[PDB]
């Protein structure tokens, strides 16, 4: 509260550590489908349904240009994409498999990196 603060957690690294977790992300084998937005001029019902396209080339762009108040607006991003993917996407399908892989991929690094 006012004049009460828990003790300052070091955030001064966090740009460089989401930075990096985005980089292996963007060089993982099933991140293809994330790479780049979703055109919804080709992709009929895509506009309509997600109502927050999200991807890896996105993230990069607000993430290089200060767009991240902090690291978990950060993972609110990355965590949107799988949303979305899982939205749109079957379970039993290449990009639905591409989507929880990535997920799995994300949190682990997600808990290594702030958590551990
Ligand atoms: C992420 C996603 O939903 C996605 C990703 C792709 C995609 N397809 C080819 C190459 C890259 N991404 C795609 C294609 C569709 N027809 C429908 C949905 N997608």
């Amino acid at each position: 509260s006012m004049s009460v603060k828990k003790p300052k957690r070091d955030d001064s690294k966090d740009l460089a550590l989401c930075s990096m977790i985005l980089t292996e992300m963007e060089t993982h084998e099933d991140a293809w489908p994330f790479l780049l937005p979703v055109n919804l001029k080709l992709v009929p019902g895509y506009k309509k349904v997600i109502k927050k396209p999200m991807d890896f080339s996105t993230i990069r762009e607000k993430l290089s240009s200060g767009q991240y108040p902090n690291l978990e607006t950060f993972a609110l991003d990355v965590r949107l994409v799988f949303d979305n993917c899982e939205t749109f996407n079957e379970d039993d399908s290449d990009i639905g498999r591409a989507g929880h892989n990535m997920r799995k991929y994300f949190e682990k690094k997600w808990t290594d990196t702030f958590k551990v």
